């Protein structure tokens, strides 16, 4: 169903030095959820019931985000996706994941989730994806009303849009979902940026860390070459489309399309569809493992 309350205790683990905080409930191989900007676990709420009982269900907040800690100091340098990749990569190392993972994954969770995967293809049993960026981008792919407001991002203006005034988690969240948020929804998401300035750096950093025409330079290189492998993996996947949808449509669309092995659904939403379609994106994940653990 739909709800606010969070999906199980939050757990935390010493990674580099910093605590990341972490969901972790049930035995088995795992089934693991990754959020991206600007939210956390907590997006996985709803979802994450729905695989009970089909093996240990895990979601892990980012560094710097949900109930992870900030890095300190932190500044525009700070939180790139190379950080951000070594925190994650060190925090599955240190789950002890094994060798057949189910992967779940949206927006930056994707970028992430699909280099992980990529770079360690014999431990990933599926992969399931919503949301994500399949390939580099073009202005073209991107949403015709977002461009303006992610070149700002992009630009000077960034730090007052996201550092002062919370553009990420206050306006694009909730406008990019369809249904209206609960009052304790948005508190949830809000909280791991209540400060101004660098609290909410992470936010601001995402952004301007897509590939996009080019740049930046390394995560266009790692974007390429998980594409090119997705598209010739018989890794079985799980593509949930979302309809009217946002990133993946269009030509990123048309490219995870051609992927092999894989099952899709359509269901409702634009951007954070878990927090619009959550019972049958659980449906389909849970179906998906049963037929992965037959
Ligand atoms: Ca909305
Ligand atoms: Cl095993
Ligand atoms: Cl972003």
């Amino acid at each position: 169903s739909l709800g606010a309350k969070p999906f199980g205790e939050k757990k935390f683990i010493e990674i580099k030095g910093r605590r990341m905080a972490y969901i972790d409930e049930g035995t088995g191989d795992p089934i693991l959820f990754q959020h991206g900007n600007p939210t956390s676990s907590y997006l996985w709420r709803n979802i994450m019931p729905h695989c009970a009982g089909l093996g240990r269900l895990i979601a892990c907040d980012l560094i710097g985000m949900g109930d992870s800690d900030k890095l300190d100091p932190s500044g525009p340098e700070r939180y790139a996706y190379a950080e951000h990749r070594d925190y994650l990569d060190a925090l599955w190392e240190a789950l002890d994941l094994g060798d057949r993972v189910v992967l779940v994954v949206h927006d930056w969770g994707s970028v992430l989730g699909f280099d992980w995967a990529r770079r360690h293809r014999e431990r990933v049993q599926g992969i399931a994806y919503m949301e994500a960026v399949t390939m580099p981008l073009e202005w073209a792919d991107f949403p015709e009303q977002d461009r303006d407001l992610f070149q700002a991002f992009r630009s000077q203006a960034g730090e007052e849009l996201v550092l002062q005034d919370n553009v990420f988690v206050e306006q694009v969240l909730p406008g990019l979902i369809l249904r209206p948020l609960s009052e304790a929804e948005m508190a949830a998401y809000r909280e791991p940026f209540l400060a101004a300035g660098e609290a909410r750096r992470p936010t601001l950093s995402w952004p301007r860390q897509i590939p996009i025409a080019g740049t930046p330079a390394d995560v266009v290189a790692i974007a390429r070459d998980y594409a090119g492998w997705l598209s010739e993996s018989p890794i079985p996947k799980l593509f949930i489309n979302a309809e009217p949808g946002h990133l993946t449509t269009g030509r990123i669309r048309d490219f995870c399309r051609t992927w092999p092995n894989q099952t899709e659904i359509t269901v409702a939403g634009a951007h954070f569809i878990q927090e619009d379609s959550p019972d049958e994106i659980g449906a389909a994940i849970a179906a998906f493992v049963r037929r992965l653990r037959p």
